[PDB]
């Protein structure tokens, strides 16, 4: 069997807390009334919801209404309890209300509105300083939720709302988030393909908060190198091969051996042999103004196969890459 693993930080935060904090199945959800909200327009969609801009008619304030689609009721209770636990945390989206549609029996979550700036319009305008600034804001949200015993497990650009004009950043979409319990074996079918950590791809179930630090590394690589996504897998198996084409196959076997992971033998047919690439090889004329020795050193410390070797969110905040913020 595989070697057990635990987070290096905030390991026993849920162990020392009462049942009410982490037992989301037992949590009493009090559903408000939808009549306080008038829907304005569709803002987005996801594999799990339909998201609308709305107005709260009791204070003329804009809100966001996330109407939840057919899914396990256990999953909705989990998302509600985590949002309630993290409510008020730095750069965490604020859950304002929970309402139901009497007729169709459909639950909806009501959030604070974020005036999200478009990514395609943002990319070219983003400077080295702006990347450092926003990366730091995400770290504040991750250090906070990890300190609260929660793993986000779906860190990606689509789940980060930025109101560039107000330099306001919010980490959203807590639908895949989970309570960290040391030694727990989690479902590896989480995160979005390009952002999945090697632990998920090799089916190592005892992962932790460090999964979020890998995803953050993928976002940083994509921003500084202007290559979106950075690891462009066409499926979950190919995703590991794309990582192996950068980090090399030697360190992948060291990781598998350290945790006694039973690697699916089909991988030995597609992985091949790949040398470890230097991060400097991703520097080109279009991205050199965003790359620096500090940026490459910070990225190298997040994008590691070994989930225990990655920087924690607090260690990342102390990195020289952030001295200017
Ligand atoms: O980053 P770009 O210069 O835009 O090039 C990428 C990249 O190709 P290179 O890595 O060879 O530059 C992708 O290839 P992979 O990294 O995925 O192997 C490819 O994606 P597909 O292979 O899925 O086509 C993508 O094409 P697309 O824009 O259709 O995603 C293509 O972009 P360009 O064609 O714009 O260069
Ligand atoms: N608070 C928000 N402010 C503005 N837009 C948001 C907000 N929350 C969600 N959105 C939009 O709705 C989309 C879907 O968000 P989300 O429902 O949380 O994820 P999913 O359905 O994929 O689990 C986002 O990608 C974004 O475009
Ligand atoms: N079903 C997941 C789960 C929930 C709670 C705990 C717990 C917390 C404190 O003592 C045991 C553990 Cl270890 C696992
Ligand atoms: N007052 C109009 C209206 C109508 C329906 C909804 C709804 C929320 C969740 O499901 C439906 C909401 Cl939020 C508002
Ligand atoms: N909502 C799309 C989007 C766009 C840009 C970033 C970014 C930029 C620099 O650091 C993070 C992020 Cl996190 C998300
Ligand atoms: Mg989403
Ligand atoms: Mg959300």
């Amino acid at each position: 069997g595989p070697v057990p693993s635990r987070a290096r930080v905030y390991t026993d935060v849920n162990t020392h807390r009462p049942s009410e904090y982490w037992d989301y199945e037992s949590h009493v959800v009090e559903w408000g009334n939808q009549d306080d909200y008038q829907l304005v327009r569709k803002l987005g969609r996801g594999k799990y919801s339909e998201v609308f801009e709305a107005i709260n008619i009791t204070n003329n304030e804009k809100v966001v209404v996330k109407i939840l689609k057919p899914v396990k009721k256990k999953k909705i209770k989990r998302e509600i309890k985590i949002l309630e636990n993290l409510r008020g945390g730095p750069n965490i989206i604020t859950l304002a209300d929970i309402v139901k549609d009497p007729v169709s029996r459909t639950p909806a979550l009501v959030f604070e509105h974020v005036n999200n700036t478009d990514f395609k319009q943002l990319y070219q305008t983003l400077t080295d300083y702006d990347i450092r600034f926003y990366m730091y804001e995400i770290l504040k949200a991750l250090d906070y939720c990890h300190s609260m015993g929660i793993m986000h497990r779906d860190v990606k650009p689509h789940n980060v709302m930025i109101d560039h004009e107000h330099r306001k950043l919010r980490l959203i979409d807590w639908g895949l988030a989970e309570f960290y319990h040391p030694g727990q074996e989690y479902n590896v079918r989480v995160a979005s393909r390009y952002f999945k950590g090697p632990e998920l791809l090799v089916d190592y179930q005892m992962y932790d908060y460090s999964l979020d630090m890998w995803s953050l590394g993928c976002m940083l690589a994509s921003m500084i190198f202007r290559k979106e996504p950075f690891f462009h897998g066409h499926d979950n198996y190919d995703q590991l091969v794309r990582i192996a084409k950068v980090l090399g196959t030697e360190d992948l076997y060291d990781y598998i051996d350290k945790y006694n992971i039973e690697l699916d033998p089909r991988f030995n047919d597609i992985l091949g042999r790949h040398s470890r690439k230097r991060w400097e090889r991703f520097v080109h004329s279009e991205n050199q103004h965003l790359v620096s020795p500090e940026a490459l050193d910070f990225l190298d410390k997040l994008l590691r196969y070994d989930h225990q070797s990655r920087l924690t969110a607090r260690e990342a905040m102390e990195h020289p890459y952030f001295y200017t913020v």
